[PDB]
């Protein structure tokens, strides 16, 4: 995240850290949400590559102990049946994976809440972005869990000829664009969390920025929204 703020241990409990095994070691590539006790959400992008891939929960400093976590193995990754590696700007980047364990839930790890379907955010609505992402434009991962307030900028302005005009779809959210602060390389797969009748919910999944540079005048960080796919998160779950 750039321009962002360390997060407080306890305050995103269900943000996971996807991992891949390289060599010996496991390494971070990308966020997710804890959506069942077996079941978390991420970008379909993160999952594009063929590696070995566990989720941590309660994780907080990638690099140091910190005795909450709980490490457990994917056994199903099930992408949406439309996502397109060549064409992230067509959407659909969403993908669930059913965890070879039910993880423990604790004051550290908790199930995310997801909108109903077809909720549409006003204009500049209250959102954060969670993760262990760069903190510059070709910087340097975070150790510990980061946030950035993130407001929205809703579909007109952001299809908008200056911002990202025909790159954003309605079945996205775009966030931010203040030139400060941004997703960035890493945040991918996790959350935006907004502020709904007094609850935070899931509305995106991290899915792009620009290739200029994370944070750029004009370019809001863009996201999967989640209300579009409500349906299929649920056709998937009562099946797998
Ligand atoms: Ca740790």
């Amino acid at each position: 995240v750039v321009g962002g703020t360390e997060a407080q241990r306890n305050s995103w409990p269900s943000q996971i850290s996807l991992q891949y095994r390289s060599g010996s070691s496991w390494a971070h590539t990308c966020g997710g949400t804890l959506i069942r006790q077996n079941w978390v959400m991420t970008a379909a992008h993160c999952v594009d590559r063929e590696l070995t891939f566990r989720v941590v929960v309660g994780e907080h400093n990638l690099n140091q102990n910190n005795g909450t976590e709980q490490y457990v193995g994917v056994q199903k990754i099930v992408v949406h049946p439309y996502w397109n590696t060549d064409d992230v700007a067509a959407g659909y980047d969403i993908a669930l994976l059913r965890l070879a364990q039910s993880v423990t839930l604790n004051s550290y790890v908790q199930l995310g809440v997801l909108p109903r379907a077809g909720t549409i955010l006003a204009n500049n609505s209250p959102c954060y972005i969670t993760g262990w992402g760069l903190t510059r434009t070709n910087g340097q991962l975070a150790q510990t869990l980061q946030q950035a307030y993130l407001p929205t900028v809703d579909y007109a302005i952001c299809s908008s000829s200056s911002y990202w005009g025909s790159t954003v779809k309605n079945s996205m959210v775009c966030a931010g664009g203040d030139g400060v602060r941004s997703g960035c390389q890493g945040d991918s797969g996790g959350p935006l969390h907004c502020l709904v009748n007094g609850q935070y919910a899931v509305h995106g999944v991290t899915s792009f920025v620009s290739r200029l540079g994370c944070n750029v005048t004009r370019k809001p960080t863009v996201f999967t929204r989640v209300s579009a796919y409500i349906s299929w998160i649920n056709n998937v779950i009562a099946s797998n």
